[PDB]
């Protein structure tokens, strides 16, 4: 299989870039992020032309790339969404997991 990609996978599709890692979400199910679409599962980029490319930000619906990265009220687990569940009420983590500034995502 293609397995997980290398590390240092960052995405600069917005004025605020982010750096993701697969060696960190190893315990996380691939289907947890790479939600199934059409019933098929594949390893593609969220910001794929035709997937999450709304560049609206202020939309929060689905196409909102910046919505599937923060918005928690989504049909699927969101970055911050899951993070919120992970960090929960542990403090510090929610500042480096769901933190707006000075976090693991945004620095
Ligand atoms: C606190 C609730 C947060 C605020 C406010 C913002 N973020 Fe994030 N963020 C993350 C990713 C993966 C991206 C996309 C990277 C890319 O492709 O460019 C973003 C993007 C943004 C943006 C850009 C939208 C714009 O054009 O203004 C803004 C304004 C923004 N974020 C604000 C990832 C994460 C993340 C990882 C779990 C966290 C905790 C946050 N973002 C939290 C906030
Ligand atoms: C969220 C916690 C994720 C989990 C769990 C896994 N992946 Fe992932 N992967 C994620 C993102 C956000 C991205 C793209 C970054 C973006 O800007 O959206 C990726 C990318 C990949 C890719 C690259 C796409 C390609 O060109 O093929 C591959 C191959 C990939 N991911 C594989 C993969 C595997 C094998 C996973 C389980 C072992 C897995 N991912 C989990 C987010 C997340
Ligand atoms: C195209 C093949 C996609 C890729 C690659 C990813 N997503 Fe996606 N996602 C896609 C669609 C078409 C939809 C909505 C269904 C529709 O037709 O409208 C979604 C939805 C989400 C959601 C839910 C948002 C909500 O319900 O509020 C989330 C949280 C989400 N997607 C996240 C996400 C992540 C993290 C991805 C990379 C790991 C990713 N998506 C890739 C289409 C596609
Ligand atoms: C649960 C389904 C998750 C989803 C969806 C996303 N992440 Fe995550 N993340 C998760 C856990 C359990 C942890 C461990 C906490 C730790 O910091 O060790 C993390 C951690 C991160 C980190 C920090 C660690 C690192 O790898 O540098 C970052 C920067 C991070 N996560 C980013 C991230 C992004 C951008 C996501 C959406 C594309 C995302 N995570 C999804 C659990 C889950």
């Amino acid at each position: 299989a293609p397995k997980a990609p290398a590390d240092g996978l960052k995405m600069e599709a917005t004025k605020q870039p982010v750096v993701f890692n697969h060696s960190t979400h190893k315990s996380v199910k691939c289907g947890d992020c790479h939600h199934p679409v059409n019933g098929k599962e594949d390893y593609r980029k969220c910001g794929t032309a035709g997937c999450h490319d709304s560049m609206d930000k202020k939309d929060k619906s689905a196409k909102g790339y910046y919505h599937v990265m923060h918005d928690k009220n989504t049909k699927f687990k969101s970055c911050v969404g899951c993070h919120v569940e992970v960090a929960g009420a542990d403090a510090a983590k929610k500042k480096d997991l769901t933190g707006c500034k000075k976090s693991k995502c945004h620095e």
